[PDB]
């Protein structure tokens, strides 16, 4: 059975969850939520329909945890297996820049 295919990108100024196609985004319908599955009052996130990306800032859409930040993502009423959590580190290392 298909696994959630969003690719986590922890960037210097945002978090992205990137997809291979707009169809994957529409199928999984990822949304930023809190640890219980509810919307975060402060959080504005963006869906880029051309590049197939969910993106959002650290401060308003993630929670501080040891060593970094946690974001909670709902996919899909609640369904089994509908909650995901991801971690981004506080410290990002940069060696060579290749933005993509």
């Amino acid at each position: 059975n298909p696994a959630f295919p969003g690719t986590l990108i922890c960037d210097k100024d945002e978090v992205r969850i990137e997809f291979s196609s707009r169809f994957d985004m529409e199928k999984w319908n990822p949304s930023v939520v809190d640890t219980l599955g509810s919307e975060i009052l402060s959080c504005t996130y963006a869906l880029d329909l051309e590049r197939f990306v969910l993106k959002f800032p650290y401060e308003t859409c993630t929670i501080k945890v040891v060593g970094g930040y946690q974001v909670n993502i709902r996919v899909g009423v609640r369904y089994k297996d509908d909650m995901y959590h991801f971690f981004c580190p506080a410290i990002q290392l940069e060696h060579h820049h290749h933005h993509h």
